[PDB]
């Protein structure tokens, strides 16, 4: 997997105050490459970045760190979420091929495990969260369809949220506990 560190989000949200609390696994609900996502952010004004961005963008081949993890990111429309949780964007919409989406997901899980291990956090329901636990959204919609069978515009039910967390936790913990394991 190609690793690219390029902080195109320019630190506009400022440094995190306080400890890291966990990670949020997003889906872009687009079918663009991680590099296309990076270029899109690089071409925005700092005002346009106010619409939102994450710390990493991942596709089947690439992990791009678009914001240093010591900075906040405007990724969940919630102040404590934006301050305390690191955001991972997985390439994935309805058109993305299954195997491409699943590889992209694994790349994000591997990077999330690296960061949880670095900050010394456990891998559990406190530290692995979904965007819709912070604010109203269907995200992570493709993960929800693939792993929970939930393809809907209704607000994600609590039992499905827990199931999606547990899936994310199982994948992240596999990398967390096995530091030499690679996502490909
Ligand atoms: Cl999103
Ligand atoms: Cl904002
Ligand atoms: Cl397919
Ligand atoms: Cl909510
Ligand atoms: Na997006
Ligand atoms: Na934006
Ligand atoms: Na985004
Ligand atoms: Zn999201």
């Amino acid at each position: 997997v190609n690793i690219i560190n390029n902080s195109v989000c320019r630190g506009v949200a400022g440094r995190r105050v306080g400890d890291v609390k966990g990670v949020v696994i997003h889906n872009t609900w687009t079918n663009t490459t991680a590099e296309q996502e990076m270029n899109r952010l690089a071409g925005m004004t700092d005002k346009q970045l106010e619409a939102g961005f994450a710390h990493y963008y991942c596709d089947e081949n690439t992990i791009i760190r678009t914001e240093d993890t010591y900075n906040r990111a405007w990724h969940v429309a919630n102040s404590d979420g934006n301050n305390s949780y690191i955001g991972y964007e997985v390439r994935g919409n309805r058109e993305t091929p299954k195997a491409v989406f699943l590889q992209a997901e694994q790349n994000a899980f591997w990077q999330a495990a690296e960061d949880l291990r670095f900050y010394g956090l456990p891998v559990n329901r406190n530290t692995v969260k979904c965007h819709h636990q912070f604010s109203a959204t269907e995200c992570p919609k493709r993960s929800l369809m693939e792993h929970c069978g939930y393809d809907s515009t209704l607000a994600v039910p609590a039992a499905i949220t827990v199931q999606m967390q547990d899936y994310f936790i199982s994948q992240i913990k596999k990398y967390y506990d096995n530091p030499a394991l690679k996502p490909d």
